[PDB]
């Protein structure tokens, strides 16, 4: 049977999720929408040819007994309150990052879900679902390169919009690595430090530092070096290299595009959009959520604990952003509920 | 049970590796379809497919019985290649839509038979599974070629590499099972027609375990505009499954990049990456895209828009010529008829 | 002790050999030169600051007893007479390809050399000294891919000069692969066939077919497929792929230059000159020759017999060029002298 | 005419330099040697068929009036005194790194050299002569990627000898990056910080930390992240990547070896020794020195001032190895003598 979905938030993010559920993935249907902007909600129904009703707010939608699961895909600041409400219900929950924009709010959600019969929340960290990244982790876990000593990564983006702030280097960009690394290494973070090299001439947003360097440390002593470069011009790219005791593993170059021999050069195109780069990951992620719901079983993707870990780490990062000093992280052991 | 817009009920004829793969995708990945019936010459294989993919589906003892189930909207012919002909023919006696894996038939006579029969119908119902046309990388290459950036295509060099074959793999299947892909592909890629084909036999591999199988095989094809195509067919290559495509142009070259998701490993005095061992895995996107298109047409009760029985026939003409060439390694001329209105 | 050299022909390749012998390699000195253009000869002496004498012709240069070795680096058609003359002396002989422009001319030379006490001729097939190519052959010889079943190669050239003829597709270009393959494979040719694909619009030389496809066959049954493309525009490139029973080998991309990430592309430069590409091969070839002359030992590199094999194959190819028909090749057994 | 050379130190590096001078490069002859192990020096003469005098020590060798230049190649601690002694003569001086093991010693040499009527010292920083590295720098200097914001590098080695100490991670290994970066960027350092990730289980030397992370800052604000990893097992590798405002540049993979398709992978070999990696670089470096000496012009390669910079940076780094704290660097203006 079909999973009956309600979507909370109908901006571009919400719309993309709607499109995915309606036209790409199997086994689901969007039967309700709401947004603070009621007209954007109506617009979603119209544009996507849904048999859905428009609720005026999350509370009312969430009372609809025929909805199996909700997608919390509003703007980030709105997630906390909405997740909280949905936790009053028996509905399954898929929220986009972040779990909450603050670390107490995330702790709140975790504390509340810990009161329940079963896990219901999945957090939308798609990286874990990327075929390349996943294959790398799997290879690492074989033990073929021994213990991971150092991780070097890059999060490269061509340019940013006028509204992109310094904090967003963490919250919108680095957040992906933040969730990824502890999962990759099966280890916990003990510190983060953000440093700033010389400022790029490409920046034209007030207060935005670019590029940024983020160093993280783990319990077992693995050191993580991440390059964040969001005005790089050339393209969108995600690089990942694990340095092990007896060898190394890195992601291959991404691209299906042909190699062109022409004009004293050999070249291949480079992806310009993060949307395109991670189409597969997003599809796989959401299909898994649906699959689990269809079985009335808890999600097996990133949990609220994962969201909370990320929230903590990002808070620390934003603190490091002020003065470039190291900030210690101490994440309490994973509750059994989240194990 | 007829969701977002009408759930296509599917019957699957042949539940080997490929058939299993189609079932998986139709059940678990693609939208708007359900497999409600299967069959295979090995009844235990059919049963295993129903079990393994958690289907609520009938197991029929043969193709004819399955084809007489009124509730099925479309059939997939995924049996042994030499079985395709009879099954397609039988199916054309129904109103069901038909997706057949390559080849359309193993003989020219067979292919013509199917075209002749389908031409007697009010509407086109057959799609042939030439999935290369749907491969993102192959399409990207074609797109780029068609911008004119390398000028005219002068020579194409390609490889169809396969690690090992089953005991039923015949010399003739080097053409009908394997080279068939390149045969369809190149004329689509170049928007051109063939004028000849020649098969030559280099030094026989010690890895061959099938009586009468020559491997590797070289296929040289010529086109109307004069483009020369050099295909390497190597099916006991051991190392992996691999498709290579290189187009030599007047002012440049275009090449298909290496296929892989897997990581680069630095270890033991080598830098290395995994090579795919299975054609099923390698073309998973192509298969998904292709089959979804088919399903999407069936849903609307419209004719398929992908490769047709005529494309099957064109390929079969060339394949036949190759099978003939296989006998003396001499060049065999080719002249394909114009496309009937039905297939335009 | 130092190898004293006479150079015959001081064109571009000649000056190159002189410059190499003078300023790059060790253990030789050029003490005599000649060229059809006596002023070209004079120039070479002048420009490279040699203590050398200038002779009117080859014969006269050859009567200088101070000379240990001669380099025959004149127009290929003059090579034959010059080599035969040099053989009337005691001197070691390095000749740029070809050994002779007719196989009857090649046979003449071999027959003459066969009347000597020791071997003195090295033919300049530099491909054999290229590190990449050598490394491929070495790997092949490990048996790691089983027996070689098919070879696929490309000889790519961006453009040709106005003196470039259809026959030069064989004699100046394909000649390198002609020598290379039998050595690569420890084999002998049984046939050759030249076919013409559609003619390139880039061709500006009268009578020239481009590209050309050459197919050779060997006694062990290996099939060789060479693409000759001399108006390819994009660059100079040599490609080599060996298809084995249990694996494949191929040359990597040539280049020390950086990978550039820019403007929605990833790219590397492509070499435009065969001269630049084969610097190392040439240096290695010649240094070895000198090293052997310094020891009064016969050269170990390609021989007059290799020259002959090439002449026969090339003749057969020029014949095939008439009608695109397969031409048979029957290489006679190797005399012990050349073993 | 021929540059007459003395070699001080006939160990591995010394013998390699001897081989180079004798059998590979042009226009030099080794006519005198010494080693603290007299038998090693004698062996060198035998093994390389030198017409050379064996001296009992450096001082005595330096008394030889026939010698045009000396190579200081003994163990690093010795270097300092030997170079100073050489400065008492008029001979040209090529010293392998370091210039001296104490920054005080380095300055002593610079000071002494400044008293002379021409620059005589070349320091053996071979990386500057590497074709790949040079080519990257050249492309960088075109401005095609804009300003260099970050540099990421790796110095990878498979295993070390039992005599390899913690401080040698700086002095024997990172020292190459220490000279290189400031040349590449045409910028000076402001700080250095050494950081220890978890300890590899492959380390078998008392006190050695591996891997080590080096962060350097420059005056224009470029940040340099070097990974030093000397027990990596898999091979020897040098990596370099420059992150720019509008693009990136990186060294391609090193290797002329073939691509092998076998056993469900595609692979290429990796060098196991630094020796083959930089043969070209060493050859180019020394041939340049010999060429200058032959003209009696000062060397144009890295100088004692470059040695001083390296020493200061190295010292600051050995200091950082104690507490993993950042150490400031403030190098004085370059004396006109050394521009």
């Amino acid at each position: 049977m079909v999973v009956k979905v309600g979507v909370i938030g109908t901006g571009a993010m919400g719309r993309a999720h709607i499109d995915r559920l309606t036209n790409v993935l199997t086994g689901a249907e969007v039967v309700a929408v709401t947004d603070i902007d009621h007209e954007a909600a109506e617009a979603a129904v119209r544009d996507f040819h849904l048999n859905a009703k428009v609720y005026p707010d999350d509370t009312s939608l969430l009372q609809d007994p025929d909805i199996d699961a909700v997608f919390v895909v509003s703007f980030g600041g709105a997630h906390e309150a909405t997740v909280l409400k949905a936790l009053d219900t028996d509905k399954f929950i898929f929220t986009e990052k972040p779990l909450a924009t603050t670390l107490e709010g995330a702790k709140r959600i975790v504390d509340k879900e810990l009161t329940k019969s079963k896990k219901v929340i999945q957090v939308g960290f798609m990286r874990r679902y990327d075929q390349g990244i996943r294959a790398l982790k799997e290879k690492l876990d074989t033990g073929i390169i021994g213990a991971p000593l150092v991780v070097r990564a890059s999060h490269i983006n061509p340019n940013v919009a006028s509204n992109y702030s310094n904090e967003m280097a963490i919250t919108d960009t680095l957040i992906h690595e933040i969730d990824e690394m502890h999962w990759l290494l099966d280890d916990e973070y003990t510190s983060i430090q953000i440093t700033y090299p010389r400022q790029s001439a490409e920046v034209r947003n007030e207060g935005l530092h670019d590029p940024q360097l983020a160093t993280l440390t783990t319990k077992k002593g693995t050191v993580i070096q991440v390059l964040v470069h969001v005005t790089a011009q050339y393209g969108y790219e995600v690089k990942l290299e694990v340095i092990g005791e007896t060898g190394e593993l890195q992601l291959p170059n991404y691209g299906l595009g042909p190699i062109l021999r022409s004009n004293a050069n050999q070249q291949t195109a480079v992806e310009m959009s993060w949307i395109n780069r991670f189409i597969q990951a997003y599809n796989t992620e959401v299909q898994e959520f649906i699959d689990e719901v269809a079985k009335s079983e808890p999600p097996v993707g990133p949990s609220a604990w994962d969201g909370y870990i990320a929230a903590i780490t990002a808070a620390a990062a934003n603190r490091s952003q002020k003065d470039q000093e190291t900030v210690l992280i101490n994440v309490a052991g994973t509750p059994t509920f989240y194990q």
